[PDB]
């Protein structure tokens, strides 16, 4: 009736599971022969011995677990009572229910990638979005600089394991990221850590900006003048599209001279800024000169920018397809491209004095009566000097005698206009007349007067008609009706029938005398 | 003198409050015959009690702890001496002194709300400021989209509690909080976890960006002109205020004109890009032609931007208020808005050629010796055509004879200057006179000349005075004073006294004669 | 043979130093009259003595550990047998090997210090970098506002230490970190903590935004013209350097009048918007009036921004170096800032009609024949009215008749071109002729004509000679060569050798008579 009850059965109260260690806690023996435990383990298909000589500890903590696996774990204790031999058989000696302890795994990562907002100016902050799978309470990461060749590791987060975790302040540059971790355990000093886990390839963080994409829908127009001098007014107007790129930041006009482009490309061009409206204007382009215009897409990025360009498109304002042209405000003096002017405005009356035009050289002057001429307008095209009247007249140069234009019917004259040779009027004639080629002329009325042919004159006119003012050898005839005079010194006579004076001069010529000597009949009449 | 004394007194050596349950440490029993203990706990008004059964276990862990409440816990030990009926009275069992235990709190949250900086330009952290003001130390976040109906909630942060927890790189989005937590104890498998508490109002993240406001105080001005030409600059000013809104970024100035923004409203208008010093310029700005005049305040926000317009103010450029209008430099030929001239700098005597005035219609042409006229200047006002002198005259159409403006007092005529008909100087003189309404006339001298007027002449003068070339019938009275000639075809006679030219050519025509026919008195003498 | 075997040696299963405190896990006693333990400890030169009366306990905690320091701990058991006495000596009291643990330093900061990316615009994350250097689990951290006198202190990271421990969404202003900590032990109640260490200097953070350079290797350049006009356009060029401050945002091209400057500085002044190109354009630039040209590189930051200028340089173009001329189209009326003139195009022959020029006055009009005149091209200068040719002229006010330029040489004169007196044509010339002085005058041919000269006339023809008006009383000489009348009522006669023109006008003067009464020689012929 002598026995050593064996000590009682095992029980495992509570298991806890570290990366290659369980602790394990149990129950308080009897049989005053203990030594220790024996715990079985089952891998699933092989199975392990372990012994913990001494039993003042209270718990166990097995050790070189074999990872990512649930163990089936069998408490037990034995006396000397029963030998190894008989612990290797599991015979007489108590034994545990069973229970099976799982194995945290190590931290997994699953997901590494950089991602912020798409930048659109400044600087913004980069996420760093890591994702980790595992399990564990003191999990650790780190980074490493992938483009030296030396980088001293460097540790960013230290926390429980998520998801995925995300922290930023990261620096854009290379780096790497491996896994670490470790797992608490009741009994203070143990602690239980993680093989290192590199990533297998690294991954850049980089800012979020994108070049953006030119504009399009380039369209043209103009504002045709200003008030007066014909500033031709271009605007530019075009469409910029969103979907892809970064959101564009203001835009650049450069455009340059058609026919300088061909000997410099887009070098010393004309460029000016941009608003955000994309459409800026030029206030006076050039007139027929044509020019090769782009618009260009400017966009900002958190370190530099980088810009995007429309494709060339070059136009040039000509008299097609103005609008908004309602700049034309008359001021008296209209220069324009097509002539230059001076008008005075009156009334409904747009009286125009001064012109000048660049279609047919036309020199206008003064008020027009004329169907298209002026008094002193001119028209050097089939060219003419035309020009009239002169207030002030104290000096010529030549004679201004002749008349042309017309060789024959332009007579070369000076006369009172509306009057001729062969009018009754007292008018006057001077001059070359050409229907006779030769000067007629005519002073005064047509009874008392002098008029004259170019061959032959007619003055039918006396004067007080000879007055005489040297001796006359008469080369002529002396003819007459009547002569009165003082005496008479002659060369040879003739007197047919003597009267005399005592009755000549006396009434009746045949009167008084006292003898008449008629040398006709044999008449010598005495008295 | 045989007893069992009861197992000593019961002590508490440590108190864990989890948040439904509690950890107690206690001491070592004795006495050979105990069974567990029984702990009774005060929740303020009402008792529980509670029964541990086996010893080996060396602390305790009560549950179903009614939540947020203070307990005082009584230690026990209890033997079979005593049985349950003693064990529900305690009389004889020894008991523990009194202690009296907090229950941690659960998680709360006090107060969740999204904040940044004022945005000023570019992408900005949006930071998320929840409160909370619990107790744990392995506190869960989670937040979930509120905007779809189903989102799988996402957990951020991990870790202690705070009084202000804050973390960025959250979306902008819709996003609504929950709030969870655990607390830990010595005995590793045990852990208490806490009830969601999700907050009662979901809150929205957004960036810190505010439209602006419009600029305000618009004030205008303008520098006159250019060197020449009257191009006339346009600058616009205006102050821009802070206090409100965002930062505003640059500007742009539009406008249009006067008389097109009646047509059509703030469409094809003109625009211009402006800088930040809230004042951009036309430099050739339209003259007399009104314009209206908006300045824009353009944001800019992370993902877009944002308008605000100041209200219209339309101005014209007059001739009242101009400054800054020191460029009237004279280049000789000055093209103004008011006249188009040419003159020609010379010491401090600027002397002018060449003008058109946009004012009287004036046109000018040399240099000026009247009060307000020049040799060849004009005036289509009160119509003149001005003119004087002619180097080279070869040609002329009409006469160019006749003198008017003075019907009676300008006499036609073409004469010597100076001198007329009455005048003892040997000038000329010719054409219509009107003081005497027909032409004078005088050549020559005061002695020796011809002289005329419209209805007689008077020639004092000779010639070799009879000149013959016809045979002449004289129709008037041909008188003289003295007669030599060589015959005589007479038709009737006169001889008053016979002298003889034997004596009349000889001296004495009373001289050598021979018989003297006095036919007066009976007179025959006969030598 | 009795005895009291000691119990057995005692060793240390496990040591945990807190700061204050090490928390020392052993084995169990024996001998049945134990009484508590005596831990010996070795601070390096000194040593003291604890008890732990009572022996329920399975663990013990010694407290007021000496900072910083390895301290070696002897365990040991000890009963009633032997007493305090021995218990001082040390002497038949068991006692435990040595073993030394080392105490966890408290966290130190290392260093602490605010840094960014250098900010180009827009709100950007400030980090605060601050090391700590220390060891514990529950490491905190808190911020004070250093600008107010009290600030109640702010926690803002609760976690483990780190060498480097990096957190954002701090405000900018002033704050100072204290570091503080605490120890955790496996006795759940038990927790030590770690006295305040705040930095000895606070620190301020700051975003980086930083003054940029102003713009540099400024350079100027201008495209002459335009189409017509001469509009003059200049363009501004500068180069702009990085390496120090801030990215540079856009520019503002300011600039004022010479002649401006000096009344009053940079108020007022020319300022246009400018791009990202660093070159801006002025399409119509005054000439020959200088100007004072500015470049403002306006930087941007978060809060707001500054400006930083280059010097100012001066420049006006000239007839000196332009560039990109290429806009010399001609339309006919070329309005130039030297010359405004009018010009008609025409193959290979630039016809020009229209001038007037700014270096000479001069006034042109109509096609050019002279060396550098036309016929009514004029010259203010050396004053001269030249014209010529009028096709109508209706009218005069003055005679237009000398003839000046010449006092001498420029006869006064109206007379046909090519004739003069003494030419055999048929021409006619009339006026003041100053060769002789007087008036000169021939009209018609050189036989019949009248001839003319200021003293005397030359009419050598005849009339129908002598045409009578009036009765005359001859003051001359009346001579003649033949005379034949109806009567004659004379005064006193001669007749020498009596015919009669019954012979005279009969054949044969000295025909057919009867008597004939010389008064020579006594001659009484009777028949």
């Amino acid at each position: 009736m002598i026995s050593n009850n064996a000590p009682a059965k095992m029980v495992l109260n509570s298991v806890l599971t570290g990366y290659t260690l369980a602790y394990i806690q149990h129950s308080i023996y009897s049989d005053y022969d203990v030594i220790g435990r024996s715990f079985w383990l089952k891998e699933g298909s092989n199975v392990t011995r372990r012994d913990f000589t001494g039993i003042d500890t209270f718990s166990v903590t097995i050790n070189n677990l074999k990872p990512t696996t649930t163990y089936e774990v069998q408490g037990a204790f034995y006396d000397s009572i029963i030998d190894s031999e008989l612990l290797n058989a599991q015979i007489g000696i108590n034994l545990s229910d069973k229970q099976t302890f799982k194995m945290k795994s190590a931290p997994r990562i699953t997901g590494a990638r950089c991602e912020s907002e798409p930048v659109d100016v400044g600087v913004g902050a980069p996420i760093v979005y890591i994702d980790t799978t595992g399990e564990a309470d003191y999990c650790t990461i780190e980074l490493k600089d992938n483009s030296n060749a030396n980088n001293p590791w460097v540790k960013y987060y230290v926390g429980a394991l998520m998801p995925t975790i995300m922290f930023g302040g990261v620096p854009i540059g290379s780096y790497k990221v491996r896994i670490s971790g470790q797992i608490s355990l009741p009994d203070g000093v143990t602690i239980d850590s993680s093989g290192y886990y590199e990533y297998p390839n690294v991954f850049e963080v980089r800012y979020n900006f994108v070049p953006p994409a030119a504009p399009i829908n380039i369209v043209f127009k103009a504002a045709r003048i200003a008030d007066g001098k014909e500033r031709y007014d271009l605007r530019v107007q075009w469409d910029w599209n969103r979907g892809a790129g970064a959101n564009v930041r203001e835009f650049v006009l450069s455009y340059i001279d058609s026919a300088e482009f061909v000997r410099t490309g887009w070098t010393k061009a004309q460029k000016i800024n941009v608003g955000a409206a994309q459409s800026a204007t030029i206030i006076s382009f050039p007139w027929k000169v044509e020019h090769k215009f782009k618009v260009s897409s400017i966009a900002w990025g958190p370190d530099a920018q980088d810009v995007t360009d429309s494709a060339v498109q070059t136009f040039i304002l000509n008299e097609s397809t103005p609008l908004d042209n309602s700049f034309v405000n008359e001021t008296g003096i209209e220069v324009n491209y097509a002539y230059i002017k001076g008008k005075i405005k009156d009334g409904s009356t747009w009286k125009q004095t001064f012109l000048i035009d660049a279609a047919t050289g036309a020199i206008n002057i003064g008020l027009l009566d004329a169907e298209g001429k002026a008094p002193i307008s001119f028209d050097p095209v089939k060219k003419i000097v035309n020009v009239d009247g002169s207030v002030i007249t104290k000096t010529i140069n030549a004679a201004n005698f002749v008349m042309t234009n017309l060789t024959g019917q332009d007579n070369p004259a000076i006369y009172t206009q509306g009057k001729t040779w062969g009018d009754t009027k007292s008018g006057i004639w001077m001059g070359m007349d050409n229907v006779t080629a030769k000067p007629k002329l005519d002073i005064g009325n047509a009874t008392q007067y002098i008029r004259y042919d170019g061959n032959i004159l007619r003055i039918s006119s006396e004067v007080v008609a000879m007055v005489l003012h040297g001796d006359m050898i008469v080369n002529g005839t002396v003819t007459a009706s009547k002569i009165v005079a003082n005496n008479a010194f002659l060369s040879q006579i003739g007197v047919n029938i003597i009267y005399d004076r005592a009755a000549a001069l006396s009434s009746n010529p045949e009167g008084s005398y006292k003898m008449k000597i008629d040398l006709q009949n044999g008449y010598i009449h005495i008295r």
